[PDB]
């Protein structure tokens, strides 16, 4: 039965030092939570299979175990270890030692050697005949079952035992709880701990959380949605299919023959019609040599060809060498040149015997012309004579084109499988795909079929003349989603783009969503899913999936005679965070690519101004990094100071102000956000030419003129005005009348200094505001650590260690690993260099953004909508932060309305009364007029409308009157 | 070939749900819902404060309110038929749909080149070579389409840049047109803008 | 005023008998703003100024001929070439 | 920088990228096919 094993069955895969690391590595390890069989030694010791290694560990307390024994008959027929413990010395032989019928413990050897509460765990395997030994010892208390915790094995000793081991067994002690675990081929993460212990491991095939954690490379998974593999079905078995031909080919006419044509009359024959057993050809040991330029030697068996040409002549054992491409001599050149792509095989041994009695019949004198003081000259033949001797050479040449085959090896058939994915092999054509029936009408000489990516699309079975589609085996995406791991382990599955037939199911759009229970009522999404839905944890909790809310609905009361005016209002405060630079990175080509080598350096300065054209463009943006922050900041001639009293009509600002009592001049919030944001290959940081005190002088001089001076110092000389005025006029700015402002200043001053204070406990409090710099930072840090980590790849040579690489290779090799590591390096930096470019020059667009906003906010007053924030724009402050500038914009928001009748004019006389400004509004009785963005109802009178026209043309008109200020007067 | 296409997270329904709230609001509020919350407010007295914001009296469309109106309904007339008789109206995202098809049907064609391989079909180059050949083959084919790969993947990131300074364009535009009344010469077309 | 930047705030120019010197850069003029709650500055006269702000338009219209450039008058270039399409 | 840009790029043909020559008339007499092609590859490699 299974039980909670955890992560036992872990060992160290290799011999290397590491330490606060997690290493990915693909060997044989225990799967985990997977089936350990469980033996008992009281009152169990079956033989089980080795497989390419076992697991070892077992549980005593009065040392049962005492020596293992491998081998394959335990009948003394073959060399067997034999390990006894007896006193303190360790022996060990291997000869062929007779046991009795029972082995059992009381209470040709080639290498000899002689001296409950602890489990001693061992890891014993066999590669290429070498028996490795790991160990571990560690105290534990538990005697019942199987031992809960993690435990490495480090290697200790190697016994050069030589024996394959495929099967193993213990030995009980007669008058021990042992274990055994089996290793598979998995990919594991292992985590080093600083004194490189492993402690911990992730096995990656276990589940979609374990395949989660194994893509993202770390023990936490953060909340979202992840990507992390692809869904492929498996073939069951396989077909092959050949035309059940029974004619034997001529071979033997061709290597068996009497007599070989002249080279400057070469025979030409065709075989075709047969099937061509190798087998014979293989089996004979007459030949001296066998060199394939065509196909490999080992392919012949299951390849077969659509022509077979023997072309058969004699040349002289010297002139086997030119029978090449490329090759030259008085036989290549002038009477059988090879084309310099053919493709087949020269095979070629010696006939002393026979064909050299001397032997005056071979004369020789474009690819395969036959021209038929003579030009025509012989060799002499004779049978005294290795080289020397008439070597017989015959070359096939093998046409691999895409057509009908005649000529086929001895392979037996198979019946086909249709509908079902399966392995094929046709005329030595593999794949895996389903083979259906088609209804394309393929004309009787048609064979293959391609697509547009020139793959294969169809093929005609060579026993019955039918025409099958090959469709790839059904295959697509899985994604995972899932909560945080600080919060739960439930996780739901998501099958991508596939109906919940061929994997508590519920149909959606995107896929098969298993594992999620299906909700009807709506609240906002938080995890989006995709196609409107989106997923929550809620509650006793589960994974519920809805429909995301768009809001609450809510109805307009529309008439044609009803208008809401805003009664009160409320200050708010928002905050607005942008990048403004990034790092001054910079990389030395020599020092990177060939550290501290002489020769690789040489081979290196054959590439020019590759490198350098990158270090300029590293240069360019190293300088206008600067250059954006200069034309950020600077937009003040001077460095203006703040009086030493702060008499400022009741606004607080100390607050705002830098604080003299600090080592550093700044403000309170300033220090809270600069207290929440937190090598030896060619790898620098520079400084910035601009300090953080000297911008927090910036800074401050920008809020005295601001507070001092109101929009004079932007618009031209810094002219002062107090600041009760320069409030009044920036609420004059946005359509509101100063005498609101005067008679709620107390409550503007305090609603201000209570949402500074509310800022400081959103910084405080929640670390998310802070993202869009904090996200900038982490990709900067990642690209430099994927930069470095990028050294470790190989790229195909030999070693990815340069000092390895150079001292192990002659030059002659040396330089084309070196060139190889090169190419593979710049293409690495070409690539880094670029990523940097793209995002330079966002970053630069960002910082045009931010000075926009700098200069047509803090210095004048913004009319553009929601270009300072949501509302009426008043002023903003700035502040400074890592790598960027935080906005302060205080915003008038209209808090309560009333339902108000509305006209579009007012008769008098019969003459049309219109508004110069505003709106006209009733209370129910009485009409008046106020201003559109805040309840303050004036008597409607001559001064606030004009004349125009008359009462007969406007659609609308409501009957009143229009008092006229002079009347009074001149009654009066 | 494992190229694959995801949905977009709001659908098509829910698209025309947002711009249906949105020309209701301005219909019934004009400013006041960009502002701060959606105040119903008259059509013709909205008209009115339009025509204040170019410099031209509200009298003048209270007079004449019948043939502006009519001219009114005789524009919207026109831009029906316009959009029914002028085809090129849709090029500019007609462009983009064939250059991303166009991408995609280059990248799904790179895979008949050789690279220098004798062969670009992977199965026969494994039928007929041996593994100490067919790692130099591989590799070599390997090499040769991640740097397609790469290709595409630069190209891409150019064009989303584009697309990006576009969406912030129009996003812009938006709000400062749309929710309000723009004073900004040839920002919201030639003329003196109202809505 | 920073003429040749070092870093860290550090400048360097050539002045004097004249050697290279370092100091501090300046941020300019220190003037402080007599500020009250009754002061106003208003200007009385004015002087019209023109400034000059260059922008670029265009770039040059160049166009490449991959075939003269990798395989100039050469066949089995030009054959070889063939095989890497589009 | 856009003359500077052409100038580097018709500077880029002096460069040998691993060849036992850089001048394409005297790698075509030099060698036979067999070996002309591999060294094509390499130039048409680097010059794209
Ligand atoms: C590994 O050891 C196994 C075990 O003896 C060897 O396999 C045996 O081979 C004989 C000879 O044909 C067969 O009759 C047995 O059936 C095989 N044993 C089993 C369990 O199947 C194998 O040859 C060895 N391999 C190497 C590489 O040493
Ligand atoms: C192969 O074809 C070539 C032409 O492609 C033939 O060349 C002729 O050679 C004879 C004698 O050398 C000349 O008199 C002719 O002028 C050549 N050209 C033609 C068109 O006849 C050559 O003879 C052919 N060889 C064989 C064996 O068929
Ligand atoms: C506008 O709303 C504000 C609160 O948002 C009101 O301020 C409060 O007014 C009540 C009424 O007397 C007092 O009890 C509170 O002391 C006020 N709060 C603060 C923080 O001052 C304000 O009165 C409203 N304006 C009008 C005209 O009613
Ligand atoms: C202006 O704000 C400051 C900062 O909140 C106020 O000083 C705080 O309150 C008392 C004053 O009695 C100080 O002793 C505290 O140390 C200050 N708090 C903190 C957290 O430092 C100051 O009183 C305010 N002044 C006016 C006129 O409103
Ligand atoms: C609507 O406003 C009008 C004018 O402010 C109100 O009419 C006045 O009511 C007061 C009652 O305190 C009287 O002293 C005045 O004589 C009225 N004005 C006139 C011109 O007669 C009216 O009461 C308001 N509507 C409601 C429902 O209260
Ligand atoms: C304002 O006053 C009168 C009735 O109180 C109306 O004005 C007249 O309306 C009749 C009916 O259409 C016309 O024949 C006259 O030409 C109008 N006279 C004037 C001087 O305009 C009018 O209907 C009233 N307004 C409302 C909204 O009831
Ligand atoms: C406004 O101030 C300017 C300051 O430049 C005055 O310019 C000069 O003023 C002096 C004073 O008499 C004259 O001698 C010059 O002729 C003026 N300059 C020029 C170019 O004419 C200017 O006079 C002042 N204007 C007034 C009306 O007082
Ligand atoms: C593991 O052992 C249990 C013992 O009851 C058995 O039921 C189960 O089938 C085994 N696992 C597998 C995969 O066979
Ligand atoms: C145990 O004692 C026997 C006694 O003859 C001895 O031969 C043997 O070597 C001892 N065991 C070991 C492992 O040395
Ligand atoms: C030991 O090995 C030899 C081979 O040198 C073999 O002839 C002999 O039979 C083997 N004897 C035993 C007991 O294994
Ligand atoms: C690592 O070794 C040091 C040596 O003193 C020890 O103090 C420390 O506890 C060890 N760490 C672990 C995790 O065992
Ligand atoms: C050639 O002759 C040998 C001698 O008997 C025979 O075994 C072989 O099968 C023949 N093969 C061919 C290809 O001629
Ligand atoms: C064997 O090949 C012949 C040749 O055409 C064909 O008629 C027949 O179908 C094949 N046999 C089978 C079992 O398909
Ligand atoms: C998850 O739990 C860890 C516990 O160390 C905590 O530090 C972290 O803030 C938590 N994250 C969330 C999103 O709750
Ligand atoms: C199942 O899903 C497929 C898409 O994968 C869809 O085409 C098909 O119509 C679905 N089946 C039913 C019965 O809706
Ligand atoms: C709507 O909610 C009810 C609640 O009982 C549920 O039974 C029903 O299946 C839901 N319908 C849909 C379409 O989700
Ligand atoms: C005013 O009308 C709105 C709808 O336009 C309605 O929601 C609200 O309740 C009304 N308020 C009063 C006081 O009648
Ligand atoms: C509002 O519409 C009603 C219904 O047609 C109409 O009777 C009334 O005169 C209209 N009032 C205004 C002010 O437009
Ligand atoms: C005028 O006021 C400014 C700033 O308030 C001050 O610097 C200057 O000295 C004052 N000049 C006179 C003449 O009062």
């Amino acid at each position: 039965a299974y039980t909670n094993s955890f992560t036992r069955g872990v060992y160290y895969p290799d011999k290397v030092f590491r330490s606060s690391v997690l290493h990915s590595t693909q060997d044989l390890f225990l799967p985990f939570f997977s089936n350990v069989t469980w033996f008992h030694a009281i009152h169990d010791n079956p033989v089980l299979p080795f497989n390419d290694g076992v697991y070892f560990a077992s549980t005593e307390k009065s040392n049962i175990i005492r020596g293992w024994i491998f081998g394959t008959t335990l009948d003394s027929k073959t060399q067997s270890l034999l390990i006894v413990n007896n006193a303190t010395n360790v022996v060990i032989k291997v000869c062929e030692f007779q046991f009795c019928n029972d082995p059992f413990l009381g209470v040709n050897c080639t290498f000899e050697y002689v001296s409950f509460k602890n489990l001693r765990e061992f890891v014993f395997k066999n590669i290429d005949g070498y028996f490795k030994i790991y160990s571990k010892h560690t105290p534990i208390n538990l005697v019942r079952d199987l031992p809960q915790g993690f435990s490495a094995l480090e290697p200790l000793v190697d016994l050069p035992i030589g024996i394959n081991i495929t099967r193993f067994q213990t030995l009980l002690a007669l008058h021990a709880a042992y274990y055994v675990g089996y290793l598979q081929p998995r990919t594991f993460l292992l985590k080093y701990n600083e004194n490189g212990t492993i402690t911990d491991a992730v096995d990656c095939a276990l589940d979609p959380l374990s395949e989660t954690k194994c893509t993202l490379k770390s023990f936490t998974v953060e909340k979202g949605i992840y990507q992390t593999s692809n869904f492929r079905v498996q073939p069951t078995e396989s077909i092959v299919r050949f035309p059940n031909i029974t004619n034997l080919c001529p071979f033997g006419e061709v290597f068996n023959a009497t007599r070989f044509a002249s080279v400057y009359a070469w025979n030409r024959k065709r075989i075709s019609n047969c099937v061509a057993d190798y087998s014979v050809l293989y089996n004979s040991a007459s030949f001296s040599t066998f060199k394939c330029y065509g196909v490999s030697p080992t392919k012949l068996n299951d390849l077969c060809f659509t022509n077979v040409y023997a072309d058969s002549f004699v040349i002289r054992g010297d002139e086997v060498r030119q029978i090449a491409p490329g090759q030259t001599g008085k036989i290549a050149d002038y009477n059988y040149k090879l084309p310099d792509d053919f493709t087949g095989c020269v095979i070629a041994w010696n006939s002393n015997n026979l064909d050299s009695k001397g032997n005056y019949n071979y004369l020789y004198r474009k690819p395969f012309e036959r021209d038929i003081y003579f030009p025509l000259q012989s060799y002499g033949f004779q049978p005294t004579n290795v080289g020397y001797q008439p070597y017989r050479v015959v070359v096939l040449s093998f046409e691999l084109l895409h057509a009908p085959a005649t000529v086929c090896g001895p392979k037996k058939s198979t019946n086909l499988v249709k509908n079902k994915c399966v392995n094929f092999n046709f005329n030595g054509l593999t794949g895996t795909g389903v083979l259906t029936e088609s209804n394309k009408k393929f004309l009787p000489f048609q064979q293959f079929g391609r697509d547009i990516a020139d793959t294969t699309d169809a093929v005609r079975d060579p026993q019955t003349l039918e025409i099958l589609d090959i469709t790839p085996c059904s295959f697509g995406g899985v994604s995972v989603i899932t909560p945080g791991t600080n919060t739960s382990n439930q996780v739901a599955v998501l099958y991508q783009d596939v109906n919940c037939t061929e994997v508590n199911v519920f149909q959606t759009r995107a896929g098969c969503l298993i594992g999620a229970e299906h909700v009807n009522n709506s609240y906002e999404c938080d995890i989006p899913i995709g196609a409107g839905i989106c997923a929550s944890y809620q509650t006793s909790q589960s994974i519920i999936a809805y429909t995301m809310s768009l809001g609450a609905e809510n109805s307009v009361a529309y008439s044609n005679n009803s208008i809401a005016i805003p009664t009160n209002f409320t200050i708010s405060v928002t905050t607005e965070i942008l990048p403004v630079s990034m790092t001054k990175t910079s990389v030395d080509c020599t020092m990177y690519i060939c550290g501290d080598s002489t020769e690789c350096s040489n081979l290196l300065l054959q590439y020019g101004s590759f490198c350098t054209q990158l270090n300029r463009a590293l240069t360019g943006i190293a300088v206008e990094q600067d250059k954006n922050t200069q034309e950020v900041f600077a937009q003040v001639k001077q460095i203006y100071k703040t009086p030493p009293i702060k008499d400022f009509g009741g606004f607080n600002f100390s607050q705002i102000l830098p604080d003299p009592s600090k080592p550093s001049k700044r403000s309170p919030i300033e220090d809270l956000l600069f207290n929440k944001v937190t090598k030896f290959n060619g790898l620098t940081v520079l400084p910035p030419l601009l300090t953080d005190e000297m911008i927090a002088q910036y800074t401050s001089a920008l809020l005295a003129g601001t507070i001092t001076s109101g929009w004079t110092f932007g618009a031209g000389p810094a002219l002062q005005i107090p600041f009760p005025m320069q409030m009044a006029y920036r609420f004059n700015g946005i359509g509101v009348t100063q005498n609101v402002l005067y008679e709620n200043q107390k409550l503007i001053a305090n609603q201000f200094n209570s949402a500074i204070g509310k800022i400081q406990d959103s910084l405080s409090s929640t670390p998310s505001a802070l993202g869009k710099l904090q996200d900038v930072v982490n990709q900067n840090a990642q690209a430099l650590n994927t930069l470095v980590k990028q050294l470790s790849s190989n790229f195909g040579a030999i070693s990815s260690v340069l000092n390895d690489i150079l001292s192990r290779l002659d030059p002659p090799e040396a330089e084309v690993q070196i060139d190889r590591l090169i190419t593979g390096r710049l293409q690495s930096l070409q690539t880094y260099v670029t990523q940097q470019l793209i995002r330079a020059a966002e970053i630069r667009a960002s910082a045009n953004l931010a000075a926009t906003k700098m200069s047509e906010c803090v210095l004048g007053q913004s009319k553009r909508v929601d270009f300072c924030g949501k509302g009426y724009h008043l002023m903003s402050f700035p502040q400074s932060a890592p790598h960027g500038v935080v906005f302060l914009h205080v915003t008038y928001v209209p808090a309560q309305e009333k339902n108000f009748t509305t006209a579009p004019a007012i008769c008098h006389d019969g003459k049309a009364h219109f508004p110069r400004e505003g709106v006209f509004v009733s209370n129910g009785t009485h009409w008046f007029v106020t201003q559109r963005n805040f309840y303050e109802p004036q008597i409607i009178t001559t001064d606030n409308t004009f004349v125009s026209g008359n009462c007969d043309v406007v659609i609308g008109i409501v009957n009143n009157t229009v008092y006229d200020p002079l009347q009074p007067e001149l009654d009066s």
